[PDB]
């Protein structure tokens, strides 16, 4: 369930995001930071909403929602989108929608940590979390 979600997480390594932001649109120089950058990730539940929280030295950024709810979403990269964030099974599933794309991030927890699977077309990248 969305408990299992619920704590303050820590970027340790990442996989193919590089190519997952030069396909969604982001600039070499930005791309730079984004490659070194390991934020931390709080997520919570608050009444009937879910929190995800990103506090980062590039961008913080905070999106608060319910399940299955469309809102709308400006993100870290500035695509101002139409997002729904899901509970399948075990996994949460953010489908993000903007300017006739879509991309869409997978968040489960593996073994204590917490997963991440970002998806742009045939672009996939991987971003695994520890606990803090």
């Amino acid at each position: 369930m969305v408990e299992a979600f619920c704590a303050t997480w820590k970027l340790t390594n990442s996989q193919n995001f590089d190519e997952y932001m030069k396909a969604l649109g982001v600039g070499f120089a930005t791309r730079q930071v984004g490659n070194v950058t390991k934020p931390t990730v709080i997520i919570s539940q608050e009444g009937d909403k879910v929190v995800i929280r990103t506090l980062s030295t590039f961008k913080n950024t905070e999106i608060s929602f319910q399940l299955g709810e469309e809102f709308d979403e400006t993100t870290a990269d500035d695509r101002n989108c139409k997002s729904v964030v899901s509970l399948d099974g075990d996994k949460l599933v953010h489908i993000q929608k903007w300017d006739g794309k879509e991309t869409n991030f997978v968040r489960e927890i593996k073994d204590g940590k917490m997963v991440m699977t970002l998806t742009f077309g045939d672009v996939v990248a991987v971003r695994h979390y520890e606990k803090a």
